[PDB]
């Protein structure tokens, strides 16, 4: 249980897999890796593969099975659905760039508009936080000029989750799509 800085990429995956060796995660302990790690481009710019029209999502390591580690890469003006995370431990650590998110409220089962409850902007090299409990968020790159970069940590892995809308809170099962795996594009 002793968390050390990760000196490199590939030295937080080395320690990432020994958190999550249990059945149970320190959710503290995995962000305060996280966070630790300085990003440094040469070291992820093989998974940074852009598209000119959305976001993607880059498979890094797949933990032993334990979690997804991926790499997601937003173009400027780039946003998501406002999702959930499917009972997983959701991590989001900026490689590059900035993101907003913006939480919400479950919807409540009448059909009425998601009214934000709150909005923060994530930074370069911090590392946020969320699950199901916490609420659903949609993420941004708000840039005209500058594409950000996230890591993300999901414990345990997912394939499908669902993205709401935010007019009416009807939700809709959506599959996750890698634009990559393991450095190799996979369309």
């Amino acid at each position: 249980t002793e968390l050390l800085k990760p000196r490199t990429l590939a030295d937080l995956i080395r320690i990432l897999h020994e958190l999550f060796a249990g059945d149970e995660v320190n959710v503290e302990e995995v962000q305060a890796v996280l966070e630790a790690y300085e990003s440094n481009p040469a070291e992820w710019a093989l998974y940074a593969k852009f598209d000119q029209y959305r976001y993607t999502q880059n498979l890094v390591d797949q933990g032993n099975g334990k979690f997804n580690l991926m790499i997601l890469c937003w173009g400027e003006g780039h946003g998501s659905s406002i999702h959930d995370h499917t009972d997983s431990h959701c991590f989001l650590k900026l490689l590059q760039g900035n993101l907003k998110e913006t939480l919400f409220d479950w919807p409540d089962k009448k059909s009425n508009e998601m009214i934000k409850k709150s909005e923060r902007t994530l930074r370069e090299n911090q590392c946020a936080y969320i699950n199901d409990s916490i609420g659903l968020h949609r993420v941004e790159n708000v840039s005209h000029t500058e594409p950000a970069v996230s890591l993300h940590l999901y414990s345990p892995p997912f394939d499908t989750r669902h993205a709401f809308d935010q007019r009416t809170g009807h939700k809709n099962k959506v599959t996750m799509t890698f634009h990559s795996k393991f450095g190799i594009r996979t369309p």
